[PDB]
């Protein structure tokens, strides 16, 4: 079933990931964006198994309608940089906790891009995921009052639980 | 009014800071800069991020070095995006500065960018890009900006 | 009443966070154990710290992983003692925890541990070594103990 | 007499431990200032570290870097709290100071402080928060310290 | 025609690139010498790895530091063996710049060297032995280089 | 005759070297397999260096983990272009081995790839790299592979 | 009598330790093992290091692990030569232990090796090649069991 | 010019390094030697540069009166490990301060030998050669007593001199 007819439903945020495995992470940020109804598409796009791909959907973005793009990868870790270089929408980059380094190949990869391309980096494995999701409607919420008025109950609900 | 803040804990962090509004003032976006310290200052540092909402602002820059705490605890008590500028740290280069800030537990982000001058950079340039994702003038003038650079580097 | 206050940030911390406590209780120390949250709880956090000398506490043991700044937000906002344990984070076995909390800047010290479990218990063992410098039942509590610790290990 | 201990290594670590005793002059503790080398005089160290209760010490801060055992070393030599500053060490700029004072094993805690400078300058702090738990005095002092820098910030002159 | 390409992302990466170029002079293997951007030039980079194995390189050597991403980009473009130097950074020393080249992913490696101006030298000397693999006079040039170091190193006082 | 020489310093090693094999295989590149080892054959893997050439050999592809000499040792000792796996150790889960295997001083290069079995799958590929500088066909095969690939991820 | 002595803070070190005293004894090296803790019995590891020379020992090996400081303490305390081995630790996988032995000052050498059960095994190697530079039966045993691992390796390892 | 006909004038300790760069940290390692009046020989040795030169100076070693090898390498730090591999002397690793990683590469390339191979790894930099010279001395000093003595009251100098 399509929704062509309902601009409401038409995604926001893109949600990709260099591979299938990366999924297991990049799951924690949908789940924030399902909570919060911000409608988004999920794709695997691999900086270096599909480069041309990935600057395909990186020059459509905004076309399309997208605000924000969410990009996890891990170890030599490109996705988010090189969709930051090919698109002026911001650009949320999850380090996704790689085997042997333990994400810190992933974070510096990601994290220490150059003046001109930035990439908004957060915390390594499933947080940051979370907090992409997080960050995605923070975003949207700069337009938006209801997606910020959202996010400050969804927090006060926490501190509320937390506390007691 | 301004749309950006741009906080530090120290004024010795100005040196890296700069960058960050340098770069808003090159969009014609309109700013403010202060020092709000998470150590020294932390009720005025919950002030300010309380408050940043009603005053007008739409995006936080800040910057901190060492245990960088100040972007994370305005992000703590704000749902405006903050941006995290690690400070390069004399012993540790901003090793400890990057963890502290990018190392955000969920519900809390933190949007993290790259030690030192360029971070600070990107910072301005992020800010930007959130504000031009809705405004189409900041939009374009992004784009302008980077056309200009690929045309000097690739001739 | 309580002496000391053992903070942490979520009750996942407390696996680490219980060591220091059974050290509390094993000198009968008393104390408080409670999930004060930086990052999800900011203005209880303040409130905690603030209050804690009028409420008779001497010396706060907080503990936090990550991007670890409950022990450093707290020490800013009380100059009890604050004694920083690094939890063990997932992917960087709290290599963040540690740069989070140890690396405070002039101003506002954290007395820290070492990470994990181990550094729970020395959490205990430093808080009763600060009751203990005015008051000599437990200091000489402290000498006996290591002292059956010296000849176990030996015999 | 002297109420806070401040040693370390070597001469070449005064350069960060001074700051340490700054802290400890401004508030008016009375404290003493000794070369004690864990390595070069470890029998002296543990002279030291044992008579230091008697001595009438409350608090030692114990500077060291490299392979920096002389905090870890007093410390398992007396309950006296202990203070570890890790000096900025030549290659690995502190790193190696940081691990080898931080990581002591259950039953011997040294409190740790940032690298360098900064570490100095709060293991007085620290010291004075420890005897401020008992001298109400030094705990305000400490607390109209911190309020007059906060002033100073927040009102400090604008960004240029 | 050029056999080798030696690309890096800034003109600020030059002053460690130089070292590989000096290698290809020195053994007389013909290159071309670009700055090309994976982050402020990324379709020039694309039509680069793309169009080099037509123009008639052999190898790429790529140079970049921090988020090093031009080395891995290229390798993900062209199927030219492509030789990355970490370029040394300013606040990380090189380290993030060698974990962003060195980390590939299988499908896509990159032939990796040292951290500045030895790695530099060294591209240039691995672009030299790919080319030896069968070209035999670079080959027998070479082991010659390296018999005159050895007997200068050995000799020397 | 083998046109690539795969070496590692012990058998465990096997477990991460048989994937550079298994693309050699793929490709049908041909290939010798041996345990060579620097530290405790380190006559028998100057003679495997020294004649690789005479043999027929093109590439050599080594891997080894810790303090991993021998793919710097054997490319002291041939020019062949030698390309260095570094596996993943047991502590310090291959940090040892890249850094012993990627810092070759100037004089003496090797190609290093990834920490463990990515590595070594790219070691496989590199070789065939190597190769397909200079055979056509084996070049056409590394694009058909990777052609048949992105369109499996993207499709 | 014993020519080497080798020591650990805990029982538990036993499990990286034990391999340097596989070595001794495959080499017919007299040896002691003992715990020995530099946190919780620096008194005994004072007298220990300090009696070593007299009781006739001639090298000591010492492992441990985090803050670990028995090795270089020892070291302060005697003459021999002294040989560290890092015990992988828990968080840090043995780089505070690494660096907490080999950045040791000036004047006093541990001779550290790798982390874990190989720098154990590599300590009894390590001992037996200090003796076997002066002792011939020694010396040829370590090139009987290179030798034979030599020609395991080479002829063995045939790869599937 | 020449000490053939000294037995006590031939070398105990050969002092090698990679390059004469390197010679600014190892000439640290020989002022220990000279100061305790130990024979001894300094030789650039390289492992990659002359790999052939530094197994014959290795396999020669013992059967020219040499009792410990004193090795400094920096970056892939290889020298000790593979003259380490073709000797049973004690081979000493000091491992010299690199530019860009300030020896940790060094470091790790010495000290994480593997079982069979050890190598005794000293402390990066100056520190670790001045070291590298005592330890060589200790070595000597398990065999002769007058090395062991000379060795206490240098330490005993030292702690006098710093305690007052």
């Amino acid at each position: 079933s399509s929704h062509h007819h309902h601009h409401h439903m038409k995604s926001l945020v893109g949600v990709i990931m260099g591979s299938t495995s990366d999924w297991e992470t990049m799951k924690y940020a949908c789940d924030i964006l399902d909570e919060l109804n911000i409608p988004y598409e999920k794709k695997v796009v691999s900086a270096h198994r599909t480069p041309d791909y990935m600057f395909e959907y990186a020059e459509t973005a905004r076309e399309r309608g997208l605000k924000v793009i969410i990009a996890g990868a891990g170890g030599a870790a490109h996705l988010p940089g090189m969709v930051a270089a090919k698109t002026n929408l911001p650009v949320i980059g999850v380090p996704v906790q790689s085997k042997a380094l333990n994400g810190l190949d992933s974070l510096l990869s990601i994290v220490q891009m150059p003046g001109g391309v930035p990439v908004a980096t957060v915390a390594i494995g499933k947080a940051g995921s979370t907090n992409a999701g997080l960050l995605a409607a923070q975003i949207l919420g700069s337009f938006h009052d209801d997606i910020h008025d959202a996010l400050e109950l969804r927090r006060e609900a926490i501190e509320k639980d937390v506390r007691e």
